[PDB]
Protein backbone atom coordinates (compact mmCIF):
# COMPACT_ATOMS: atom_id res chain seq x y z
CA UNK A 1 0.00 0.00 0.00
CA UNK A 2 1.42 3.55 1.10
CA UNK A 3 1.87 6.16 3.65
CA UNK A 4 -0.70 8.85 3.63
CA UNK A 5 1.17 12.02 4.50
CA UNK A 6 -1.44 14.59 6.51
CA UNK A 7 0.71 18.76 6.43
CA UNK A 8 -0.71 20.19 9.81
CA UNK A 9 1.53 23.13 8.53
CA UNK A 10 0.36 23.54 4.71
CA UNK A 11 -3.02 25.33 4.91
CA UNK A 12 -4.85 25.12 2.14
CA UNK A 13 -8.35 27.27 2.16
CA UNK A 14 -10.80 27.98 4.62
CA UNK A 15 -13.73 26.26 5.31
CA UNK A 16 -17.11 28.11 5.57
CA UNK A 17 -19.18 24.50 5.50
CA UNK A 18 -21.79 22.18 3.72
CA UNK A 19 -25.39 22.46 3.29
CA UNK A 20 -28.42 22.73 0.78
CA UNK A 21 -31.40 23.69 -0.11
CA UNK A 22 -34.81 24.79 1.28
CA UNK A 23 -37.72 25.93 -1.43
CA UNK A 24 -41.02 25.99 0.20
CA UNK A 25 -43.08 26.81 -2.89
CA UNK A 26 -41.65 23.66 -4.90
CA UNK A 27 -40.74 21.39 -2.71
CA UNK A 28 -42.54 22.17 0.68
CA UNK A 29 -41.13 23.72 4.25
CA UNK A 30 -38.85 21.31 6.45
CA UNK A 31 -41.14 20.31 9.58
CA UNK A 32 -40.05 21.22 13.07
CA UNK A 33 -38.34 18.12 13.13
CA UNK A 34 -36.84 18.29 9.84
CA UNK A 35 -35.31 21.04 10.39
CA UNK A 36 -33.82 20.07 13.97
CA UNK A 37 -32.67 16.46 11.74
CA UNK A 38 -31.18 18.84 8.75
CA UNK A 39 -29.19 21.37 11.30
CA UNK A 40 -28.22 19.99 14.81
CA UNK A 41 -24.96 18.05 15.13
CA UNK A 42 -26.07 15.66 17.24
CA UNK A 43 -26.57 11.60 16.72
CA UNK A 44 -28.41 10.96 13.25
CA UNK A 45 -28.33 14.62 12.47
CA UNK A 46 -27.01 16.16 9.39
CA UNK A 47 -25.08 18.77 11.11
CA UNK A 48 -25.57 21.13 7.86
CA UNK A 49 -23.81 24.32 8.43
CA UNK A 50 -25.35 26.42 5.24
CA UNK A 51 -28.95 26.91 4.20
CA UNK A 52 -29.43 28.52 0.98
CA UNK A 53 -32.66 29.63 0.38
CA UNK A 54 -34.81 31.74 -2.60
CA UNK A 55 -35.20 35.13 -3.22
CA UNK A 56 -38.91 35.29 -4.20
CA UNK A 57 -40.29 36.93 -7.18
CA UNK A 58 -43.35 38.69 -5.44
CA UNK A 59 -42.23 40.34 -1.75
CA UNK A 60 -45.60 38.91 -0.19
CA UNK A 61 -44.28 35.29 -0.39
CA UNK A 62 -41.35 36.31 1.45
CA UNK A 63 -42.67 35.31 4.84
CA UNK A 64 -42.65 31.79 3.89
CA UNK A 65 -38.65 31.44 4.16
CA UNK A 66 -38.21 32.90 7.56
CA UNK A 67 -39.14 29.59 9.90
CA UNK A 68 -36.62 27.56 8.75
CA UNK A 69 -33.74 30.29 8.44
CA UNK A 70 -34.47 31.13 11.79
CA UNK A 71 -33.92 27.34 12.46
CA UNK A 72 -30.70 27.34 10.91
CA UNK A 73 -29.25 30.47 12.47
CA UNK A 74 -30.26 28.60 16.13
CA UNK A 75 -28.02 26.06 15.25
CA UNK A 76 -24.98 27.91 14.01
CA UNK A 77 -25.85 27.44 10.38
CA UNK A 78 -25.20 30.57 7.70
CA UNK A 79 -28.24 31.97 5.40
CA UNK A 80 -27.60 32.55 2.13
CA UNK A 81 -30.03 33.69 -0.85
CA UNK A 82 -30.22 33.21 -4.53
CA UNK A 83 -32.86 34.58 -6.62
CA UNK A 84 -34.84 32.70 -9.98
CA UNK A 85 -36.75 35.66 -11.28
CA UNK A 86 -36.67 39.93 -10.76
CA UNK A 87 -40.65 40.90 -10.08
CA UNK A 88 -42.56 40.14 -13.72
CA UNK A 89 -42.54 44.39 -13.84
CA UNK A 90 -38.79 44.07 -14.23
CA UNK A 91 -38.86 41.48 -17.05
CA UNK A 92 -38.92 42.21 -20.58
CA UNK A 93 -38.33 39.27 -23.85
CA UNK A 94 -36.06 39.74 -25.98
CA UNK A 95 -33.95 37.45 -29.19
CA UNK A 96 -31.69 34.84 -28.00
CA UNK A 97 -30.58 33.16 -31.17
CA UNK A 98 -33.81 32.84 -32.75
CA UNK A 99 -35.84 32.20 -29.51
CA UNK A 100 -38.11 35.28 -28.34
CA UNK A 101 -39.86 33.73 -25.18
CA UNK A 102 -36.36 34.47 -23.61
CA UNK A 103 -36.57 36.58 -20.63
CA UNK A 104 -33.87 38.94 -19.60
CA UNK A 105 -33.97 42.11 -17.07
CA UNK A 106 -34.61 45.29 -18.39
CA UNK A 107 -31.89 47.29 -18.80
CA UNK A 108 -33.60 50.37 -16.91
CA UNK A 109 -34.65 48.20 -13.90
CA UNK A 110 -31.00 47.44 -12.88
CA UNK A 111 -31.21 49.78 -10.14
CA UNK A 112 -34.75 48.38 -9.53
CA UNK A 113 -33.46 44.98 -9.16
CA UNK A 114 -31.05 45.35 -6.54
CA UNK A 115 -33.19 47.70 -4.39
CA UNK A 116 -35.51 43.99 -4.79
CA UNK A 117 -32.39 42.33 -3.90
CA UNK A 118 -31.32 44.88 -0.67
CA UNK A 119 -35.17 44.64 0.73
CA UNK A 120 -35.15 41.17 1.15
CA UNK A 121 -31.52 41.06 2.69
CA UNK A 122 -33.70 43.79 4.98
CA UNK A 123 -36.92 41.97 5.51
CA UNK A 124 -35.03 38.93 6.62
CA UNK A 125 -32.99 41.52 9.07
CA UNK A 126 -36.65 42.54 10.48
CA UNK A 127 -37.32 38.98 10.98
CA UNK A 128 -34.10 37.80 12.87
CA UNK A 129 -31.82 36.52 10.00
CA UNK A 130 -28.68 37.97 9.18
CA UNK A 131 -28.31 37.15 5.63
CA UNK A 132 -24.67 35.77 5.30
CA UNK A 133 -24.99 36.69 1.79
CA UNK A 134 -26.90 36.96 -1.74
CA UNK A 135 -26.70 36.35 -5.21
CA UNK A 136 -26.99 37.78 -8.50
CA UNK A 137 -28.61 35.38 -10.25
CA UNK A 138 -29.32 31.21 -10.42
CA UNK A 139 -28.11 30.16 -13.53
CA UNK A 140 -27.86 33.13 -15.56
CA UNK A 141 -26.19 30.93 -18.61
CA UNK A 142 -29.15 27.84 -18.17
CA UNK A 143 -32.12 30.01 -18.06
CA UNK A 144 -34.54 29.00 -20.12
CA UNK A 145 -37.41 28.48 -16.85
CA UNK A 146 -36.51 31.56 -15.90
CA UNK A 147 -33.98 34.83 -16.34
CA UNK A 148 -31.30 35.03 -18.80
CA UNK A 149 -28.14 37.19 -18.30
CA UNK A 150 -25.21 37.36 -20.87
CA UNK A 151 -21.50 37.48 -19.64
CA UNK A 152 -21.77 41.22 -20.18
CA UNK A 153 -24.97 42.40 -18.62
CA UNK A 154 -23.69 40.29 -15.52
CA UNK A 155 -20.46 42.44 -15.24
CA UNK A 156 -22.56 45.86 -15.39
CA UNK A 157 -24.75 44.68 -12.87
CA UNK A 158 -21.33 43.97 -11.08
CA UNK A 159 -19.89 47.24 -11.96
CA UNK A 160 -22.60 49.38 -11.34
CA UNK A 161 -25.59 48.04 -8.72
CA UNK A 162 -24.25 45.20 -7.01
CA UNK A 163 -22.08 48.21 -5.03
CA UNK A 164 -25.48 48.92 -3.08
CA UNK A 165 -26.40 45.46 -1.50
CA UNK A 166 -25.65 46.09 2.02
CA UNK A 167 -24.28 42.22 1.90
CA UNK A 168 -21.55 39.96 0.86
CA UNK A 169 -22.36 39.58 -2.72
CA UNK A 170 -22.34 36.18 -5.19
CA UNK A 171 -21.90 35.87 -8.34
CA UNK A 172 -22.49 34.52 -11.26
CA UNK A 173 -24.07 30.96 -10.37
CA UNK A 174 -23.05 28.93 -13.36
CA UNK A 175 -25.20 25.91 -13.87
CA UNK A 176 -21.40 24.27 -14.78
CA UNK A 177 -18.84 26.56 -13.71
CA UNK A 178 -18.63 27.81 -17.47
CA UNK A 179 -15.35 30.23 -17.53
CA UNK A 180 -16.98 32.57 -19.47
CA UNK A 181 -19.88 33.98 -17.45
CA UNK A 182 -16.84 34.75 -14.60
CA UNK A 183 -14.16 35.75 -16.38
CA UNK A 184 -15.19 39.21 -17.33
CA UNK A 185 -15.80 39.81 -13.33
CA UNK A 186 -12.75 38.70 -12.50
CA UNK A 187 -10.96 40.53 -15.25
CA UNK A 188 -12.78 43.53 -14.49
CA UNK A 189 -11.24 45.68 -11.07
CA UNK A 190 -14.72 47.88 -10.20
CA UNK A 191 -17.39 44.78 -10.45
CA UNK A 192 -14.45 42.44 -8.55
CA UNK A 193 -14.77 44.64 -5.77
CA UNK A 194 -18.00 44.34 -5.72
CA UNK A 195 -18.32 40.61 -5.80
CA UNK A 196 -17.71 38.71 -1.90
CA UNK A 197 -18.38 35.36 -3.71
CA UNK A 198 -17.86 33.04 -6.40
CA UNK A 199 -19.99 30.97 -6.85
CA UNK A 200 -20.87 28.05 -9.55
CA UNK A 201 -22.80 24.78 -10.10
CA UNK A 202 -21.60 21.69 -11.13
CA UNK A 203 -23.60 20.14 -13.12
CA UNK A 204 -22.09 18.10 -16.01
CA UNK A 205 -18.84 19.65 -14.57
CA UNK A 206 -15.85 17.33 -15.59
CA UNK A 207 -13.17 17.34 -12.48
CA UNK A 208 -10.55 18.71 -15.23
CA UNK A 209 -12.51 21.97 -15.00
CA UNK A 210 -12.87 22.30 -11.38
CA UNK A 211 -9.61 23.91 -10.92
CA UNK A 212 -9.62 27.76 -11.63
CA UNK A 213 -6.23 29.33 -12.60
CA UNK A 214 -7.67 32.80 -13.46
CA UNK A 215 -9.53 32.99 -9.93
CA UNK A 216 -6.17 31.73 -8.57
CA UNK A 217 -4.48 34.83 -9.89
CA UNK A 218 -7.24 37.67 -9.53
CA UNK A 219 -9.37 36.36 -6.26
CA UNK A 220 -7.61 37.18 -3.63
CA UNK A 221 -9.65 37.73 -0.37
CA UNK A 222 -12.70 36.38 -2.10
CA UNK A 223 -14.32 33.07 -1.07
CA UNK A 224 -15.59 30.55 -3.71
CA UNK A 225 -18.76 28.22 -3.17
CA UNK A 226 -20.06 25.29 -4.60
CA UNK A 227 -24.08 27.13 -4.39
CA UNK A 228 -25.84 24.05 -6.01
CA UNK A 229 -25.33 20.15 -6.80
CA UNK A 230 -26.75 16.36 -6.97
CA UNK A 231 -24.76 13.91 -8.01
CA UNK A 232 -24.71 11.66 -9.55
CA UNK A 233 -28.13 11.78 -10.64
CA UNK A 234 -31.59 12.38 -9.44
CA UNK A 235 -32.84 8.99 -9.98
CA UNK A 236 -36.27 8.83 -7.78
CA UNK A 237 -35.66 6.75 -4.20
CA UNK A 238 -32.25 6.10 -5.11
CA UNK A 239 -30.49 7.81 -1.75
CA UNK A 240 -30.17 4.79 -0.10
CA UNK A 241 -28.32 3.16 -3.23
CA UNK A 242 -24.85 1.29 -2.10
CA UNK A 243 -22.06 1.74 -3.56
CA UNK A 244 -23.47 4.64 -5.60
CA UNK A 245 -24.25 6.87 -2.73
CA UNK A 246 -20.12 6.59 -2.27
CA UNK A 247 -20.28 8.57 -5.08
CA UNK A 248 -21.47 11.49 -3.24
CA UNK A 249 -18.02 11.47 -1.29
CA UNK A 250 -16.07 11.65 -3.90
CA UNK A 251 -17.33 14.45 -5.59
CA UNK A 252 -16.76 16.64 -2.22
CA UNK A 253 -13.46 14.84 -2.13
CA UNK A 254 -12.79 16.45 -5.57
CA UNK A 255 -14.52 19.89 -4.88
CA UNK A 256 -12.55 20.00 -2.19
CA UNK A 257 -9.37 19.04 -3.09
CA UNK A 258 -9.22 19.89 -7.14
CA UNK A 259 -11.96 23.05 -7.06
CA UNK A 260 -10.57 24.51 -3.51
CA UNK A 261 -13.85 25.17 -3.00
CA UNK A 262 -14.99 26.65 0.42
CA UNK A 263 -19.16 25.77 0.66
CA UNK A 264 -20.24 23.04 -0.95
CA UNK A 265 -24.19 22.84 -0.83
CA UNK A 266 -26.76 20.41 -1.69
CA UNK A 267 -29.80 20.93 -3.94
CA UNK A 268 -33.24 20.30 -2.04
CA UNK A 269 -32.63 18.81 1.51
CA UNK A 270 -35.29 16.79 1.84
CA UNK A 271 -36.04 14.36 -1.22
CA UNK A 272 -35.98 11.15 -2.54
CA UNK A 273 -32.48 11.44 -4.01
CA UNK A 274 -31.28 13.98 -1.38
CA UNK A 275 -29.49 13.92 1.88
CA UNK A 276 -32.57 13.35 3.59
CA UNK A 277 -35.85 10.78 2.86
CA UNK A 278 -39.43 11.98 2.55
CA UNK A 279 -39.78 10.20 5.49
CA UNK A 280 -37.52 12.52 7.43
CA UNK A 281 -34.15 10.07 8.17
CA UNK A 282 -31.18 10.43 6.63
CA UNK A 283 -30.06 8.67 3.31
CA UNK A 284 -26.92 7.00 2.33
CA UNK A 285 -26.22 10.19 0.36
CA UNK A 286 -26.98 12.05 3.70
CA UNK A 287 -24.46 9.94 5.13
CA UNK A 288 -21.94 10.68 3.03
CA UNK A 289 -21.91 14.25 3.36
CA UNK A 290 -22.30 14.07 6.87
CA UNK A 291 -18.36 12.66 6.51
CA UNK A 292 -17.67 16.12 5.92
CA UNK A 293 -20.51 18.23 7.52
CA UNK A 294 -20.60 17.05 11.15
CA UNK A 295 -16.83 17.01 11.17
CA UNK A 296 -15.77 19.93 8.71
CA UNK A 297 -16.77 22.93 11.01
CA UNK A 298 -16.69 26.20 9.52
CA UNK A 299 -13.25 28.03 10.73
CA UNK A 300 -11.66 24.64 9.80
CA UNK A 301 -9.00 24.94 7.09
CA UNK A 302 -7.93 21.99 4.25
CA UNK A 303 -4.28 20.97 4.95
CA UNK A 304 -2.30 19.05 2.85
CA UNK A 305 -2.70 15.47 1.96
CA UNK A 306 -1.79 12.74 -0.73
CA UNK A 307 -5.03 13.08 -1.89
CA UNK A 308 -4.53 8.55 -4.43
CA UNK A 309 -2.87 7.40 -2.56
CA UNK A 310 -4.21 3.98 -3.46
CA UNK A 311 -5.91 2.82 -6.46
CA UNK A 312 -9.86 4.24 -5.81
CA UNK A 313 -8.58 5.30 -2.23
CA UNK A 314 -9.24 9.48 -1.95
CA UNK A 315 -8.57 11.38 1.16
CA UNK A 316 -8.33 14.96 2.28
CA UNK A 317 -7.71 16.28 5.81
CA UNK A 318 -8.88 19.56 7.82
CA UNK A 319 -7.85 21.34 10.87
CA UNK A 320 -9.58 23.26 13.31
CA UNK A 321 -10.06 23.14 17.17
CA UNK A 322 -7.14 21.26 18.54
CA UNK A 323 -8.24 18.51 15.75
CA UNK A 324 -6.97 17.26 12.77
CA UNK A 325 -9.78 15.44 10.56
CA UNK A 326 -9.08 13.29 7.89
CA UNK A 327 -11.77 11.88 5.41
CA UNK A 328 -10.33 8.69 3.40
CA UNK A 329 -12.69 6.90 0.72
CA UNK A 330 -12.33 3.45 -0.26
CA UNK A 331 -14.08 3.23 -3.81
CA UNK A 332 -12.46 -0.56 -4.68
CA UNK A 333 -14.08 -4.22 -3.44
CA UNK A 334 -10.37 -4.55 -1.50
CA UNK A 335 -10.10 -3.02 2.15
CA UNK A 336 -6.91 -1.54 2.30
CA UNK A 337 -4.73 -1.23 5.19
CA UNK A 338 -3.37 2.35 5.43
CA UNK A 339 -0.54 4.35 7.42
CA UNK A 340 -1.22 7.74 7.91
CA UNK A 341 1.66 9.90 8.84
CA UNK A 342 1.01 13.50 10.56
CA UNK A 343 3.71 15.84 9.53
CA UNK A 344 4.27 18.75 12.02
CA UNK A 345 1.83 17.89 15.13
CA UNK A 346 1.78 15.80 18.03
CA UNK A 347 -1.20 13.30 18.74
CA UNK A 348 -2.30 10.79 20.74
CA UNK A 349 -5.85 9.46 20.06
CA UNK A 350 -8.00 9.43 16.95
CA UNK A 351 -11.76 7.84 17.18
CA UNK A 352 -13.68 7.27 13.74
CA UNK A 353 -16.99 6.54 11.97
CA UNK A 354 -17.71 4.18 8.59
CA UNK A 355 -20.21 4.28 6.23
CA UNK A 356 -20.03 1.04 4.58
CA UNK A 357 -22.67 -1.64 3.60
CA UNK A 358 -24.90 -2.33 6.25
CA UNK A 359 -23.55 0.62 8.34
CA UNK A 360 -24.43 4.54 8.54
CA UNK A 361 -21.59 7.03 9.98
CA UNK A 362 -21.16 4.33 12.76
CA UNK A 363 -18.35 4.26 15.05
CA UNK A 364 -14.92 1.96 14.52
CA UNK A 365 -12.13 0.97 16.90
CA UNK A 366 -10.50 4.26 18.83
CA UNK A 367 -6.93 4.08 17.80
CA UNK A 368 -3.63 5.66 19.00
CA UNK A 369 -0.78 7.22 16.94
CA UNK A 370 2.78 6.48 18.43
CA UNK A 371 5.57 8.14 16.60
CA UNK A 372 3.74 10.63 14.62
CA UNK A 373 1.47 7.91 12.53
CA UNK A 374 -0.90 5.67 13.07
CA UNK A 375 -2.07 2.76 11.06
CA UNK A 376 -5.91 1.85 10.34
CA UNK A 377 -8.15 -0.23 8.00
CA UNK A 378 -10.34 0.97 5.21
CA UNK A 379 -12.91 -1.30 4.47
CA UNK A 380 -13.90 -2.42 0.95
CA UNK A 381 -17.16 0.18 -0.90
CA UNK A 382 -16.60 2.46 2.39
CA UNK A 383 -15.75 6.17 3.32
CA UNK A 384 -14.22 6.59 7.01
CA UNK A 385 -13.91 9.87 8.86
CA UNK A 386 -10.93 9.97 11.48
CA UNK A 387 -11.20 12.66 14.39
CA UNK A 388 -7.33 13.44 15.33
CA UNK A 389 -6.90 14.47 19.07
O1 LIG B 1 -8.37 -0.39 11.23
C1 LIG B 1 -8.36 -1.48 11.84
O2 LIG B 1 -9.38 -2.02 12.30
C2 LIG B 1 -7.04 -2.23 12.04
O3 LIG B 1 -6.28 -2.21 10.83
C3 LIG B 1 -5.02 -1.56 10.73
O4 LIG B 1 -4.35 -2.16 9.64
C4 LIG B 1 -4.14 -1.61 11.99
O5 LIG B 1 -2.93 -2.29 11.76
C5 LIG B 1 -4.85 -2.25 13.19
O6 LIG B 1 -4.15 -1.96 14.37
C6 LIG B 1 -6.26 -1.71 13.25
O7 LIG B 1 -6.89 -2.17 14.42
N1 LIG C 1 -10.17 27.24 17.14
C1 LIG C 1 -9.05 27.37 16.16
C2 LIG C 1 -9.45 26.85 14.76
C3 LIG C 1 -10.95 27.05 14.50
C4 LIG C 1 -11.90 26.13 14.64
N2 LIG C 1 -13.07 26.68 14.33
C5 LIG C 1 -12.84 27.95 14.00
N3 LIG C 1 -11.53 28.18 14.10
C6 LIG C 1 -7.82 26.63 16.71
O1 LIG C 1 -7.44 25.53 16.29
O2 LIG C 1 -7.19 27.13 17.65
Amino acid sequence: ASDVTVNVSAEKQVIRGFGGMNHPAWAGDLTAAQRETAFGNGQNQLGFSILRIHVDENRNNWYKEVETAKSAVKHGAIVFASPWNPPSDMVETFNRNGDTSAKRLKYNKYAAYAQHLNDFVTFMKNNGVNLYAISVQNEPDYAHEWTWWTPQEILRFMRENAGSINARVIAPESFQYLKNLSDPILNDPQALANMDILGTHLYGTQVSQFPYPLFKQKGAGKDLWMTEVYYPNSDTNSADRWPEALDVSQHIHNAMVEGDFQAYVWWYIRRSYGPMKEDGTISKRGYNMAHFSKFVRPGYVRIDATKNPNANVYVSAYKGDNKVVIVAINKSNTGVNQNFVLQNGSASNVSRWITSSSSNLQPGTNLTVSGNHFWAHLPAQSVTTFVVN
